[PDB]
């Protein structure tokens, strides 16, 4: 032939981007998260979009909230993941060094998915200091690149890191946190007891047995499982749900 063919159907195995490239890319929530009144964010917010009842519920876990400063990515992005994590794991920073970067570059920054945090504090007294620092950085906007500072600093650690105040008043300040009074009191003051035990309370109903796990769209994935991993089932994700619609009731 003497054209140039239009690509049809392949079998998911060898479909490489179709799934993406016919995807509809989210238009909504592009500057980040919605802030509160004061202009700091909800640092409180954890959870599911709905009580999940049965297996058909599973899209309930993925918050889409406008609000949510643990987010990445356009709240109507046609494909959520939603990530259960640690801050000293060395299998959730292996994820997010090696293959989130990635998931940013080729999906989350053209509005294609949504990368959603949950907290679920598996590694004792450093694991719980960690996740309170993580939502003090959150309440000034700045979780992303508190999240990202951290896990850089563990790339090289195959343990846990063992950071105390210290080290979170560094990933702090190096995420631009302006106001770190706020910050180092909130890191270590009541404020987000309450939460952090209903967080990780929530995670357990769920089943979550170890860090990380994801749910991306539909479908669980246990473990810091190889990048090409997730590229099949988002690619598979986006094929079965190429477009998200917010409800008008909403």
């Amino acid at each position: 032939t003497q054209a140039e063919k239009t690509a049809t159907d392949l079998p998911p195995g060898f479909s490489g981007k179709a799934g993406s490239v016919n995807a509809t890319p989210g238009t909504k929530g592009l500057d980040g998260p919605t802030p509160l009144a004061d202009g700091s964010f909800d640092a409180t917010i954890f959870g599911p979009a709905k009580e999940l009842k049965s297996a058909d519920d599973i899209l309930n876990v993925h918050r889409r909230n406008a609000k949510d400063p643990f987010a990445v990515g356009a709240v109507d992005a046609p494909l959520v993941i939603t990530e259960f994590s640690d801050f000293e794991c060395p299998f959730c920073a292996r994820w997010s060094n090696q293959t989130e970067p990635t998931l940013m570059e080729e999906y989350v920054s053209k509005g294609l998915v949504r990368i959603e945090w949950n907290d679920l504090p598996v590694n004792g007294e450093h694991a719980l200091a960690a996740a309170k620092a993580g939502r003090a950085a959150a309440a000034q906007g700045k979780f992303d690149e508190f999240r990202k500072a951290l896990f850089e600093a563990s790339r090289n650690v195959s343990g846990h890191p063992n950071n105390t105040l210290k080290d979170f008043e560094r990933f702090a300040r190096n995420a631009g946190v302006k106001d770190m009074e706020r910050f180092s009191r909130e890191a270590q003051d009541s404020t987000y007891d309450e939460v952090l035990a209903k967080a990780a309370d929530y995670a357990h109903g769920l089943g979550v047995s170890g860090t990380p796990a994801f749910v991306v769209g539909t479908q669980y994935i246990s473990g810091a499982q190889p990048t090409e991993e997730f590229i099949k089932v988002i690619e598979s994700e986006l094929k079965k749900s190429p477009t998200f619609s917010t409800p008008s009731s909403h």
